[PDB]
């Protein structure tokens, strides 16, 4: 067959997949067929035996709408993907839903859809490699050595985090990282130039890429020519500007936005198999077409060369074979539950009163040399959110470090961080101020739906920061996170339970975990061992009274200070009152209904929240019964202090609203 | 005095105001003074003595963190900033808050603080002036004609926001856009060639954008000459990228990140008053020194010539001139409220089962010819938001027009948004899918705590999408605009409700109201002349019994059909239920408290919450007793229909949650 009509069998599969399932995006995939093909067919390496391979390069689909393209390339090259399940496009609980999404497809790199994120997600993986490469490659024996390709349209282009992501990739110089631009010059408005007119390539040239124009996104030649051209500059990442029609192939909606996000229609479809001279009908393909698209034997070959190398290299570096399989695979070291647990111990017996950021801080230095695999991080604000470690070491320094520079990009941090978890090799942690989670704030939730493991370090969380005012201080942000499905979200009172919420955030295989620290210095807790070990369990008793409590305080952070004061002085006064401290709501949330009834008992309904945070979010553990105090306004510019006292954070308030709340009840 | 001279009162005020508060950043402040001292005194046209004059230029300060710096400019230049309050920078309830803040201080445009968006608020103010002077000039009157002037640091342009707003700043070709780019090579982390190696002069040119390269940032004549090239291109925006020493003045700590964001100390203070040879006590200025800053006079004159030319205009344009006054001042016209009521009245009589997102559209259609100061846009959505109605104009096709492309670029948009609702003279909407309120966030937030209305309509609501699936289905996202101080958050069930809930947002004066529209048609409720007058009160009772409640039904937008059902199913069995439809939580908090007591009695505690949206939120209404009909998870993807059943929005399962708390 020609190249032009394997590539039409993308078309095909993809047009009809969308037809059948009266929903989809048929454009992006019909125009970027040519190029797919080429990729695919003579440069990508792969086995579609194991799309778990460490050494595989890496595709990334950034226009993810177009998902039918990868569903097409995954079948059509041999993956566990069979027609049935393009024929289930868009259906409940097939393999092939709407956008891509990594985990419950075999080669899906990872999960697109919301624009620009893919292209970052490449920029990650780009990075772990050029990483792994350098803390792993020994002469003799280079084990790591694969490229990173993503496809992108105008929509990632205009976004944002593109400029965040493709930037750092020029001062990064991931020479391995290859994008191909389809250029069609249509978004969903219509034609791009009303709203969208930059010199592409110069914009990318200012980053630092290598950028080819004018390719010819139909021909095969062409964009070989461009790929090699790619393949050969060694120090810059590579932008291929793609000339493509959206929907090639159909005569009446081709370069037209029709052709983006709705199925053609079967009289259309007719008109394009004749223009394509596509005769086969819907999901048929021939044997001759599989045995030209099929890469089981080439990639069954790579992958057994590579297996060899990797032998040859455990041979000459035990040690550093086993570590590369460890990390690859995600474990942890056999004696770190140990050596956490020594750690969170020491702490408890000796206190310290110091913010949570330092507490944070101090766990990274003694996880630091236990986790070779942590490859961490801060968007400009390392001496803030107190990110560094001894051994850190600076990627821009030294190519086998641990440690990366981010620049004042929280969003496109976070979701190049997601890349890093994808890749496989390294444990991530990103940070920022809380408040500008918010800008960060989709890739954080990308990291959750994606169920993977990164550390995300939100120090300043609240009032408490001071005088840098409103725009800074948070209110709502840890509500957000703690309402996010498969977010995990701690506001450690004092430097034990901050330990405690750094090891369950490491050991979390299967979604991240957000830590809410202050800037302000907080009380350690006294402790019995049942205790310590119940920080783990999200919310838990702190202080008690004999037989029923009147009163139950439920505190997190730094305001567990304030809810014991509270307790103690309404003890005193011969009230029964209990504390709960609560740095995990979602952990909480996650026990059996027993140990919840003895940390909560359905009996106890004068229930007082204290968290300068929203109050609204309180009433999941107070009821309508209780009391809250809480932020309900933004924040004010003034030393943290005297915010406290301005907005109800002191003894005498939560004493009277705690006593209001009994008066009423009585 | 010397220019220098001059310009080195901004930063003895300024260092010596941060040592004062032992908080706060003097290095930018110290590094920007000369590059302010020529804009400020030599070509901003301002008005002291009126900050909220109508053709003023406007100046943003995107790099808000050196908030020093324009304190120090609007207290030398006379605006009602005294020493007293520069002496209390950063204290409780002074005028002086760490990052400016619009409202606090007179002569502040806009907050700052989040990097990146003061710059999109000046692009916002750009296409502003643009569009009103189209909208407004006549030949031989010319009442709006200023520009907007925007400081930026290296935080700025890392920002991926500054990408979206320069971008299409570059496209609307803003030639009466000016930034200055303080290009000091110092960002937190120390030497930003560490992690930021842009050729930022190229990337602006990329954006069609006049660059002017290697400006000496600490010499007046260039700086001046700069600006003079900038102003003599009218048909881009244009970028001054000014090299200066971040700390300018400081022996030991110019040039290093230590004078970023920290008191430089009493003794560096000192050393760095000998190296300016600055002879004045902190909080001293000379007479000399006020004499040369001070623009009231100037000012009162430039107001005073266009307050003339403005009635010149009146006598030749009433009607026009009578519009743009309420426009100005953000006034609704005399009948919009009966004429928007007649509207809504009849909806509710003509019944009609569609999408929300089209009852908004169709809202969009009744209100435009009554609100000519709409200035709406989709981020490259319009098909599917349906953001335009029959006398929508693009401005990108016609200046003049109320209409903006805004592209892929909902963060950019947002903060846009508010650059025009800071402007005066519109009433700005923005729409994308709820989803993507996510990639926005910081900007809707900012558009509440700067009291600023703004319209954000927000469709394709839940898992009703469909096919999607889970990255564009929206769970928890409803539940975090309900819980941001200042935000208005409506879920409209129907056309009518969809309607009111329009009426609201463009009638707030004091915060942005987000409407949480359906991609799927929704069936229109029977509602008596007391329901429809409540729908506007955000919660009222849609169903009722006879005497007490045994079981009420909470429910918002897609979901009241469902709890209906359930309800008529309950009722049949006999027990005594109701249904609350909540469009919005916010306006019915707000309720006096016997209103709220007669929709959702105290003593009735089985309530059940339905909605396709994160459970937990629920609480809030149904407390420890009741039920939540929700979701707790993330989408799928497939048909709507099937997702519906699939995550438990049926009457059966609603009726079993129901019967479990009886
Ligand atoms: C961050 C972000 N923002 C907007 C979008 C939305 N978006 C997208 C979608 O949500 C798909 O992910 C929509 O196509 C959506 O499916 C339909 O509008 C649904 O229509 P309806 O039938 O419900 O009315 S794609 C996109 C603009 C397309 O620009 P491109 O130039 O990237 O697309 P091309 O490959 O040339 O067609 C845009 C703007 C996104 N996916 N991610
Ligand atoms: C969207 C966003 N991201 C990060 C920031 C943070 N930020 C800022 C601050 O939050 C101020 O708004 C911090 O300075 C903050 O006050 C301190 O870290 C507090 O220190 P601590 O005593 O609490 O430890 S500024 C900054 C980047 C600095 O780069 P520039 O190059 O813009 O600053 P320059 O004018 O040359 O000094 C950065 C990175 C922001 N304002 N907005
Ligand atoms: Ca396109
Ligand atoms: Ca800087």
């Amino acid at each position: 067959s020609s190249r032009k009509e394997l590539a039409n069998a993308i078309r095909a599969l993809s047009m009809d997949a969308v037809q059948k399932a009266k929903s989809g995006h048929p454009g992006a995939p019909m125009g970027m067929a040519d190029i797919a093909e080429v990729l695919w067919r003579d440069f990508l390496k792969h086995n579609p035996q194991n799309p778990s391979w460490a050494d595989r390069d890496r595709f990334v689909l950034s226009n993810g709408h177009g998902s039918m393209l990868i569903y097409s390339l995954l079948h059509l090259t041999g993956y566990d993907l069979p027609m049935e399940e393009l024929k289930n496009f868009r259906q409940l609980h097939s393999k092939t839903p709407g956008h891509p999404e990594v985990g419950y497809t075999a080669g899906v790199e990872t999960t697109t859809g919301p624009l620009g994120q893919g292209i970052a997600n490449a920029v990650g993986m780009a990075i772990a490699e050029k990483t792994l490469a350098a803390q792993f490659n020994r002469p003799g024996h280079d084990i790591v050595d694969h490229y990173t390709y993503a496809f992108m349209g105008d929509g990632c282009m205009m976004e944002g985090i593109s400029h965040e992501v493709c930037s750092l990739a020029g001062t990064l110089k991931l020479g391995k990282l290859i994008a191909f631009y389809d250029d069609n010059g249509i978004s969903i408005d219509g034609h791009v130039e009303g709203w969208f007119t930059d010199d592409t390539a110069m914009r990318f040239e200012a980053y630092g890429w290598h950028v080819i124009r004018d390719i010819d996104g139909h021909d095969a030649a062409s964009i070989k020519r461009a790929v090699e051209e790619a393949r050969a500059v060694t120090d810059k990442p590579s932008l291929l500007m793609c000339k493509t029609i959206i929907g090639f192939g159909s005569p009446n909606k081709a370069g037209t936005h029709d052709s983006h996000g709705a199925p053609l229609g079967d009289a259309e479809i007719a008109l394009t198999r004749e223009q394509l001279g596509w005769k086969y009908a819907p999901f048929e393909i021939p044997s001759e077409i599989y045995a030209q698209w099929d890469a089981k034997e080439a990639g069954q070959a790579k992958e057994s060369a590579w297996n060899e190398k990797f032998a040859a290299y455990a041979k000459a570096y035990p040690q550093e074979a086993a570590e590369f399989t460890r990390r690859m695979k995600g474990e942890m070291p056999s004696d770190f539950d140990a050596k956490a647990k020594e750690f969170i111990a020491k702490l408890q017996a000796n206190p310290a009163k110091i913010a949570s950021r330092k507490a944070s801080q101090n766990a990274i230095e003694a996880f630091g040399p236990l986790l070779p695999e942590f490859l961490g991080g801060s968007a400009d604000l390392a001496p803030s959110n107190l990110t560094l470690w001894s051994g850190s070491k600076a990627i821009n320094e030294d190519a086998a470090g641990n440690y990366i520079h981010y620049g004042v990009r929280e969003f496109g941090m976070t979701a190049i961080a997601n890349g890093i978890s994808l890749h496989g090799g390294f444990l991530p942690y990103t940070s920022t101020f809380l408040m500008f989670v918010e800008y960060a704030r989709n890739a954080v939730r990308m990291a959750a739906l994606m169920k993977q493991r990164q550390v995300m370090v939100y120090t300043h969380d609240s009032i408490g920061l001071g005088e840098d005012g409103p725009t800074h201080q948070p209110v709502e942000q840890v509500a957000s996170l703690r309402v996010t499905p498969n977010m995990s979200t701690w506001r450690p009172c004092d430097q034990v339970e901050s330990a405690v919420a750094w090891k369950y955030g490491v050991e979390r295989q299967d979604g991240p975990t957000a830590l809410i620290l202050s800037r302000q210095n907080l009380a350690q807790q006294e402790r019995t061992e049942e205790q310590l070990a119940n920080i783990a369990r999200g919310g838990y008793v702190l202080k008690d009274c004999a037989g029923q409590p009147e009163l139950i305080f439920i505190a997190t952070g730094s305001e567990v200070e304030l809810a014991v004061a509270a307790y103690e002085k309404l003890t005193a006064e011969g009230v029964k009152a209990r504390v709960v401290s609560m740095p995990s709501t979602d952990a909480f949330d996650k026990q059996d209904a027993a140990y919840r009834e003895s940390v909560l008992p359905k009996a106890v309904t004068a229930r007082v929240a204290v968290e300068a945070g929203i109050a609204d979010y309180w009433y999941k553990y107070v009821g309508l019964n209780g009391a809250i105090v809480g932020m309900t306004t933004f924040g004010e510019s003034a030393p943290a202090e005297l915010l406290f006292e301005e907005f109800g954070f002191t003894v005498d308030n939560v004493v009277a609203k705690a006593k209001e709340l009994l008066h009423h009840h009585h």
